[PDB]
């Protein structure tokens, strides 16, 4: 809408690290930013891609599953939505969901089921508070999915480690019940919690992204990738993220 909204432009009042991580992402275009805990610190390459504004596509599933928990729609004892009946593409969509299991398979209707619940009011004041992105809600439809709200790669990695970190308004048991929900693998070594994002344009991959943290003995790493480019979906994000973080030594 405005001219600042596709452009985040806040300087890091932070010590970071400039990476080249260009041969993984080889033919793809976009961005990798991670935050460690411990060191206090960003570690980026593409900076200025970093910055770049994208619809967060699935990604937002993450906060639409915080404020569903946050305001009651789902609980810890009951977090079951009924299937409304409606055949989907793929068979994990047509059946009964949990947190859980709608997060695992990205299924759409039960996070728009969340989103109607829940007045344009209080996700205004929650994207202020939490500074996401151009917090622009537009038509308030499905307004993270190629609609009015963008986030850059950057922001994706502050907002979430400040969200979950912070001792904000948000309960605990919200926020491991989120998490709960994000975990992706887990061994002796560390846990990769995390959710991919894509956008489809006219049957192309037009935006990808995968957004999450690990954690392991020593440390907790936020970070996310996003894909602008070349082959732009969540699944080339999670793959291009899980060779950059092993390369880093996170996953050891």
């Amino acid at each position: 809408q405005s001219i600042t909204d596709y452009n985040y432009k806040k300087p890091l009042h932070n010590d970071y690290q400039i990476l080249d991580k260009s041969k993984i992402f080889g033919s793809n275009s976009g961005s990798f930013v991670m935050y460690s805990m411990a060191a206090d610190a960003y570690y980026i390459y593409n900076e200025k891609e970093s910055r770049k504004r994208y619809s967060p596509n699935s990604t937002y599933k993450i906060y639409l599953a915080m404020f569903g928990l946050d305001r009651h729609i789902i609980n810890d004892e009951n977090s079951r939505m009924s299937w409304n009946h409606k055949h989907y593409p793929f068979d994990a969509w047509n059946k009964e969901q949990d947190l859980n299991t709608a997060m695992q398979n990205s299924v759409v209707w039960y996070f728009e089921r969340i989103s109607d619940q829940i007045p344009k009011n209080y996700t205004a004041t929650q994207l202020k508070q939490l500074n996401y992105g151009n917090k622009n809600l537009g038509s308030y439809k499905s307004y993270w999915m190629e609609d009015s709200l963008k986030i850059s790669n950057l922001e994706q990695v502050i907002v979430f480690k400040n969200m979950m970190e912070q001792n904000n308004h948000f309960s605990k048991k919200a926020k491991n019940q989120l998490s709960s929900s994000l975990l992706i693998k887990k061994n002796e070594k560390y846990e990769l919690y995390g959710k991919t994002g894509t956008g489809i344009v006219n049957g192309k991959y037009n935006n990808g992204w995968f957004v999450g943290y690990v954690i392991t003995n020593h440390d907790k790493y936020y970070f996310a990738t996003h894909l602008s480019d070349g082959k732009p979906s969540g699944k080339n994000a999670e793959l291009i993220s899980e060779k950059i973080l092993k390369e880093m030594g996170v996953l050891n």
